[PDB]
């Protein structure tokens, strides 16, 4: 349990939420402090969101994830903040590992690890006043949000983590307008190469970008047409192909 | 069945190989043309595959998907040159739309068209020339090529094309570089906004790249974790992803 790549300039603070039908209970105690979650905090009878927000303490997280049952080749990535973009069956949890992108004057790039379990939704956030604040609007509101699952839960974080990623595209293709312009505008208007270029780099993205998606259906999806033997082909392209834009 | 774009400058050409295990034959008669596949071909013992180097001839192939098996919404998307890289459960064929990277003078985005049914691998091609060179020596030689099913076959192609593809982003690189250069080394130095928009744009890849990868295991991945009924909802964050990058 080996952490790397210090971000929060805080101590780790966990909260919990918890809910109970469309029934306007949403109990969040912050009170959890590592005794005061493995035992206290079972009720095997109500939907629970843990929240963690600090990585920075490799002895903390480790044992949280012991207490959540959250398997350790979860944990460490949990912990390196460098991981790429993954997802990992098992298979009593799903692992994910995702990223933000925050523009605070340079673009930072946070990790955010997610683990759901049969009713059990544990975030890992590097800072606080993320996106997640809706999520706590949403189930201070009597609406689906309390009704159903945490797999639901799940959704509606990837949903509002997706959602900033067009923000983010937003901001980036203004910055290649004004960068295009000052170079062509900068009277070197000699360069309609940057348009050769640009095409060139499109047509690939527009190659290769959906292919990690097409070749992962072998991979991971039964069917009467791929034999239980050349799956260890089809992983390999694809790990090739994870490898085209890393 | 609607074609659009044209790009061959030659008719259509179908051409077939058989081979029935690691035994030295390997059948391959181009007389395939259209009631020469049908009925002609059947011989449901030995291993099949088609290839068809015209796809200008909307009515042709119509009827040669009709004569395969091939459902209509796939066999007008082979006719789709624009399509984006796709697969599709038929489900007794996977249909799947890809690209090939074609740095004739200016690159060149062909496509190519694959199906799979059970002992059966019918592909598309748009011209000939191709990476498929091999897939005939290979087929050429008594290797596992022969003693496999259409399933590998179908790999051994995937396989070729995604290799083509660190050639284009070989060359792309360099042209970055040549680019990057005569702006910077073009007197204009006074440009480190450059490497800050390079990092603002591989940081956005890490992030959402390996992101549609993540989100299709809960589209297509059968897991008590995930209720069949928030599946909806993951399809859904999916359809944005895919838009993201689009
Ligand atoms: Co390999
Ligand atoms: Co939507």
């Amino acid at each position: 349990p080996v952490f790397t790549g210090e971000k929060k300039v805080e101590e780790t603070k966990i909260t919990a939420a918890i809910y109970d039908e469309k029934s306007v209970e949403f109990k969040e105690l912050e009170v959890g402090e590592l005794e005061s979650v493995v035992r206290s905090a079972l009720a095997l009878n109500k939907k629970l969101w843990i929240d963690v927000v600090g990585v920075h303490d490799e002895s903390l997280i480790a044992k949280i994830c012991e207490f959540l049952g959250i398997h350790p080749l979860a944990a460490e990535d949990i912990l390196n903040t460098a991981q790429r973009v993954k997802i990992e069956d098992y298979d009593d949890h799903l692992f994910l590992v995702l990223k933000i992108l925050l523009y605070n004057e340079t673009l930072e790039i946070d990790q955010l690890s997610l683990v759901l379990k049969k009713n059990l939704v544990a975030t890992f956030e590097e800072r606080e006043y993320w996106i997640l604040d809706s999520i706590r609007s949403r189930l201070k509101s009597g609406g689906r949000m309390r009704k159903l699952a945490g797999d639901y839960l799940a959704y509606t974080i990837l949903d509002a983590v997706v959602d900033s990623y067009f923000e983010a595209l937003l901001k980036i293709s203004d910055e290649i307008e004004v960068l295009e312009d000052e170079v062509v505008s900068g009277d070197s208007t000699l360069i309609g190469k940057i348009h050769s270029l640009k095409r060139e780099i499109l047509a690939f993205r527009n190659a290769v970008w959906p292919l990690r998606d097409v070749l992962s259906f072998f991979t991971r999806v039964e069917h009467e047409l791929i034999g239980e033997e050349v799956k260890v082909y089809y992983r390999d392209v694809y790990d090739h192909a994870v490898r085209l834009m890393e």
